[PDB]
């Protein structure tokens, strides 16, 4: 029941709030319904991107998750990411991606084994 | 119509010039036919990395895009990003590779919504 | 007949043995089957990450390969690879992902063009 979420941002790492990785962490966890035990987060800053030809704030994220993908969540997850990017890291949501995948199980290794 | 592309290389900072994300996204716009406002760049220098087993110049690197993605275009867009980051970055093309997705629009968040 | 293998981790770089790129290469090889020249490696250190909501060391990682994908290989390789992580960078096996993407050869450049 894995899932993983990566931002990648130019914003620079004093920027990025103290318990920004808690947060991430309890929102997706309820966002997805699945246990926070198997929420992980990456955070990548000071990164060197542009977003339409401009360097000013802005994000590449995915979200990989077992399940729990499609239309109607997506549009969920976008709403509830894109909102903590702009509040927490002052993005712009018109200058965020998050590129989202379902995974299946056996795809996905865990604790010397896979899901599967 | 989004696209995004991701470069992750050992070439150190110092050597990618200040003006390649912009000549990614302007040339990337012409080969996708889409507006340069749709394409997001993201560069990553001083990686550590190996190709064949070698730690010569290499870069690992993914064009996600909607539409615009397949056989023959990725032919094509393999010539140009080779040429590209063997004129600007001097990886030789044969320590490149380039992984292509065709992303579902459902599956792309930007703007607090899904291009669905 | 490509592959490619990417670990994210918040272990500190000091803390990477040399010669771990090389293991990594060789080890893969000799699973995939593949030769070593086909096999790209990728390793990035202290990282901002956290697993279940805690950054005690944890490490998100993917394996790109055209084919030698599928249930019973990902469990052997995850066992391979868990126990890597865990005798070289001492991370413990439940708190690493390891995500497996079978391609398509029409979706992997490589020196001006792809592998179709
Ligand atoms: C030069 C040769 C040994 C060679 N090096 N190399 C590195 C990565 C991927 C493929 C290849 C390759 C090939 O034989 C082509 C035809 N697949
Ligand atoms: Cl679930
Ligand atoms: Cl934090
Ligand atoms: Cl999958
Ligand atoms: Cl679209
Ligand atoms: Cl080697
Ligand atoms: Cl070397
Ligand atoms: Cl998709
Ligand atoms: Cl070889
Ligand atoms: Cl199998
Ligand atoms: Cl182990
Ligand atoms: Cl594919």
């Amino acid at each position: 029941p894995a899932a993983m979420f990566i931002v990648n941002t130019n914003v620079p790492r004093a920027s990025v709030p103290d318990g920004f990785l808690s947060e991430l962490t309890q929102q997706l966890a309820q966002a997805t319904g699945k246990p926070p035990q198997y929420i992980a987060v990456h955070v990548v800053p000071d990164q060197l991107m542009a977003f339409g030809g401009s360097s000013e704030p802005c994000a590449l994220c995915s979200l990989h998750s077992i399940g729990k993908i499609g239309g109607a969540q997506n549009r969920s997850y976008s709403k509830l990411l894109c909102g903590l990017l702009a509040e927490r890291l002052r993005i712009s949501p018109d200058r965020v991606y998050i590129n989202y995948y379902d995974m299946n199980a056996a795809n996905v290794g865990w604790n010397n084994s896979t899901f599967a």
